[PDB]
C-alpha cells in the first residue's frame, strides 16, 4: 500500500495507485496535523508501506522520527521536492506555509513524484501507472478551470478564517482573505479578545467568517453575533470525501463550493 499522512495526500496517492495497490491514510478526522501521536500500529504501517507520502518535518512533525528509517526510493516528502521549492510561500510555526495539499500546482508535482517512485518500485504496472497519472492530470486541469470560474466573481469579497490553512488555494484562485483569528474550537474567547475580533470583522466589512468543522456552533455564533458577517465552514482535509481516482478533484471543487456558499451574493 501507499501510506499517506493526511487525507488529501491520500486523495492524490489514490488516483496514482488506483488498481495497483491500496492507499491508506494515517491521520484521523479532527486530529492535529502537527502533534498527533502515532501508535506503534501506525509506525508499522509506515515501515511496511510500498511508499510513504507526507508534506515534511515542518508540517507532520509527528512522523519525522518514524520515517527516518525509510529509504528515499520509498518516500515522497512533498516539501523537499525540487519542483515544489520555488512554490513554497512565506505566507504551525516555521517560516514557510506547509499546507501544500491545497496548491493545485504542488498537487501535480506530488502526483508526478508518486508516479515516478511507483514506476521504479512496480515496473510491471508501468502502463497502468502512466494511465493513472494521465487521468489525474486531466481531471486536475478540468477542475482548475471550473473552480477558477466559480471563484473569480468572489474576488474582492473579504472574509476571515480561524485556521490559516488556505493560502495556497486563495493565492492560486484570486480569493481575497482579510486574515485569521486564533480561536479555541471549544471555548468562546475572553471579552477583550472577543471585542478586538468583532471590531476587526466590522471595521473591514468582512462578508464572511469561516470556521472549521470541529468548531462548536456557539463559539462561531459568538464571534459573528450582531456583526452583519455571514458564517461559513471550510474543511481543509476533505473529511467527508472518500479515497479514489476522482477524490482530489472532488476536494478542490468542494472547497470552492464551501467558499461560494457563504461569499455568494
Ligand atoms: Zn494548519
Amino acid at each position: 500500500a501507499v501510506v499517506a499522512s493526511l487525507k488529501p495526500l491520500g486523495f492524490i496517492a489514490s488516483a496514482i495507485a488506483d488498481g495497483v495497490t491500496d492507499t491508506q491514510v494515517l491521520l484521523p478526522d479532527g486530529a492535529s496535523e502537527h502533534d498527533y501521536s502515532l501508535r506503534p500500529s501506525d509506525v508499522k504501517r509506515l515501515q511496511g508501506a510500498d511508499l510513504v507520502v507526507w508534506v515534511g518535518p515542518e508540517m507532520e512533525a509527528f512522523m519525522e522520527k518514524s520515517v527516518r528509517n525509510i529509504p528515499d526510493n520509498k518516500q515522497v516528502t512533498i516539501a523537499q521536492l525540487a519542483d515544489v521549492k520555488p512554490l513554497l510561500m512565506k505566507g504551525h510555526h516555521g517560516e514557510y506555509n506547509m499546507h501544500l495539499w491545497l496548491s493545485p500546482e504542488i498537487a501535480r508535482a506530488t502526483a508526478v513524484a508518486i508516479h515516478e517512485k511507483l514506476v521504479e518500485l512496480m515496473p510491471q504496472s508501468r502502463a497502468k501507472l502512466d494511465a493513472n497519472l494521465k487521468d489525474f492530470e486531466a481531471q486536475l486541469a478540468a477542475t482548475d478551470k471550473q473552480v477558477g470560474n466559480e471563484l473569480a466573481p468572489l474576488k474582492g469579497k473579504g472574509y476571515f478564517v480561524f485556521h490559516d490553512a488556505y493560502g495556497y488555494y486563495e493565492k492560486h484562485y484570486g480569493l481575497t482573505p482579510l486574515g485569521h483569528f486564533t480561536v479555541n474550537p471549544e471555548i468562546q474567547p475572553g471579552a477583550q479578545r472577543l471585542h478586538e475580533i468583532r471590531t476587526q470583522l466590522v471595521e473591514q466589512k468582512a462578508t464572511c467568517v469561516f470556521a472549521e468543522p470541529q468548531f462548536r456552533p456557539a463559539v462561531v455564533e459568538a464571534v459573528a453575533r450582531g456583526t452583519s458577517v455571514r458564517m461559513g465552514t471550510l474543511d481543509p482535509l476533505g473529511t467527508n470525501i472518500k479515497l479514489g481516482k476522482t477524490s482530489y478533484s472532488a476536494f478542490l471543487s468542494q472547497l470552492a463550493n464551501q467558499y461560494a456558499s457563504c461569499l455568494k451574493g
